[PDB]
């Protein structure tokens, strides 16, 4: 018992969208747009903090689960119309996800408690630069 050990629970990163939305509320759908799209996965992109970058008219996306990171990472780079030469970044926990990857695989293994999948995007491949 003297060495007892914190488990350090991990809230993940500062989304607007977490704070707009209560956590029931956001359990509730993520829970029920799995159920309603099993080959689906519902994603948040928000700007991240510091970024200087165009922005994201919508945060919510329902991805088809055998998608990319590196399709839905265009698909994002043309909903802000950057130019090719522009940098984007994507962080899911502080980490660049892999462009191979599929966003099944990515929501499999970092989905949030709400059964959401977090992504900040960002000029700058350190998150908050």
């Amino acid at each position: 018992s003297d060495d007892d050990g914190f488990v350090e629970v991990d809230g993940g990163m500062k989304f607007v969208y977490k704070e707009e939305h209560p956590f029931e509320k956001r359990r509730s759908e993520g829970e029920k747009i799995r159920k309603k799209y099993p080959d689906r996965v519902p994603v948040i992109v928000e700007k991240a903090p510091k970024a200087r970058i165009g922005d994201l008219d919508k945060k919510k996306y329902l991805v088809p689960s055998d998608l990319t990171v590196g399709q839905f990472y265009f698909l994002i780079r043309k909903r802000i119309h950057l130019r090719a030469e522009d940098a984007l970044f994507f962080f899911v926990n502080n980490v660049i996800p892999p462009t191979s990857a599929t966003m099944g695989q990515l929501y499999q293994e970092h989905h949030e408690e709400d059964f959401f999948l977090y992504i900040a995007y960002s000029d700058e491949s350190v998150y908050g630069l």
